[PDB]
């Protein structure tokens, strides 16, 4: 009898903590210690996905007095309408109102075409480089914050000023480093919206200032453009350096692809499936019961913390034979968790899938001989960030 502790060792730089796995293997729901409160680890694919669309566990706290969080995740859970449990249900159904007509079919196609000329434009600068070269600055960083740039309509050279604003937001080692980034953040968005307000264009913020014959307060828009700017390029930067990492794991997958793009779409699905880093603490997502919950033979109870290990999901075997296996020629896998599911669904994953089909549609075709400079074990996973990811991928091709 020891009560497994959150986070969990990982003796590889990719995929799952052998202890999480071994839950798995005994039971869909464990009770575990954290660096906080302890709560209910959930790690099988069927029981996560159905607590997912669980309208009773929901993102903000229903408890009298609530556990301490780190600036961090108090940023985090504000930008998702969930700091307070009585207004989250009005709130949060008017954020996902405003924010998924933003992602509309025609920016999306207007989108990809930009994105996929950047993309032969950034693997052009790439090739003509001397190795060793940081793939994960020249390449990685620098796709989603161009589409971020775009949204927002913003000049490209905008995200260097905000491209690591997201990483000091969430750094929960250090709440002062926290605040201090988004003040930065808060006073650029709200210079935008007074801008867009003058001079608006084909962007989102200027969609939301024109909403609802201009109801909306700027509080309200660089709220919304906030979460747009925190969530819209970080967690996409991560997934094409764990999407690089695992396809140069994988020559045989990685062959097939360069030899036919066509399979891109799939190789983009298999790549978010099995795409978690380190610890893999961002491959959790967190919820509080607000009424009881039985799971299996387990009885949560309202006030309870939840864990529900989307990444532990995505590996299981009971969803997908071989779950730990990299294989883009499965056929009609199930729909993997990255992207969440029920209520707060990502409202970006469209366009996620977008940038990274456009990626590696091109990569390996592009650059047949790329491969890591240095050693997989050298590559250092960033723990204290709530987004994780690694610092730089040193290349040579
Ligand atoms: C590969 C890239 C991405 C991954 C793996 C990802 C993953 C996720 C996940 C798992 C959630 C649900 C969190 C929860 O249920 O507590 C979420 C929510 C969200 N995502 Fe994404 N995301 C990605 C990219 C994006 C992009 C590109 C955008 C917009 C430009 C975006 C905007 C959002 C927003 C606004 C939410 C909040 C939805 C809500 O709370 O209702 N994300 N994302
Ligand atoms: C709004 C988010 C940015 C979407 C999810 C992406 C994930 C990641 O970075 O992989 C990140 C980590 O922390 C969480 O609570 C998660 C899992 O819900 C998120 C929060």
């Amino acid at each position: 009898t020891d009560l497994p502790r959150l986070p969990f060792d990982n003796p590889d730089i990719m995929g799952i903590a052998p202890q999480m796995l071994a839950l798995q293997k005994e039971g869909p729901i464990a009770r575990v210690g954290t660096a906080g409160e302890d709560a209910w680890l959930v790690t099988r694919y069927d029981e996560v996905r159905t607590l997912l669309a669980d309208r009773r566990l929901r993102l903000s706290n229903p408890n009298p007095q609530p556990s301490a969080k780190s600036a961090a995740r108090a940023f985090m859970v504000a930008l998702m309408a969930g700091d307070d449990h009585e207004t989250e249900p009005a709130r949060h159904a008017q954020m996902r109102s405003l924010l998924i007509p933003r992602f509309s079919t025609r920016r999306l196609r207007l989108m990809k075409t930009r994105i996929e000329h950047h993309v032969d434009e950034l693997l052009d600068q790439l090739a003509a480089s001397a190795p060793p070269v940081d793939l994960h600055r020249v390449l990685s960083f620098r796709l989603p914050t161009m589409v971020v740039c775009d949204l927002l309509g913003v000049p490209l050279a905008d995200r260097e000023r905000f491209g690591q604003w997201a990483r000091g937001t969430f750094d929960q080692s250090d709440n002062e480093h926290s605040a201090n980034t988004f003040q930065q953040v808060v006073d650029y968005m709200l210079e935008l919206v007074a801008r867009k307000r003058v001079e608006p264009g084909d962007d989102i913020l200027s969609e939301l200032i024109a909403e609802k014959d201009g109801a909306l307060s700027d509080a309200d828009i660089a709220h919304l453009g906030n979460a747009v700017l925190l969530f819209g390029y970080e967690t996409t930067i991560v997934r094409i350096d764990l999407g690089t990492l695992l396809l140069l794991r994988n020559p045989v997958q990685r062959a097939q692809l360069a030899e036919d793009p066509g399979l891109a779409p799939a190789a983009v699905e298999e790549i978010l499936r099995l795409g978690v880093g380190g610890k893999g603490s961002n491959a959790l997502i967190p919820r509080y019961a607000h009424g009881d919950i039985t799971v299996g033979e387990t009885v949560i109870r309202t006030g309870d913390a939840v864990m529900l290990a989307i990444g532990a999901a995505n590996y299981d075997d009971r969803a997908f034979p071989d779950g730990g296996l990299f294989d883009l020629t499965r056929v009609r896998p199930r729909s993997h968790l990255a992207f969440g599911h029920g209520a707060r669904h990502c409202i970006g994953r469209t366009l996620a899938r977008i940038e990274l089909t456009a990626v590696f549609e091109r990569l390996f075709r592009r650059l047949p001989d790329l491969r890591l400079a240095v050693p997989e074990e050298s590559l250092r996973w960033q723990e204290h960030r709530i987004t994780g990811g690694f610092d730089e991928i040193p290349v040579t091709f």
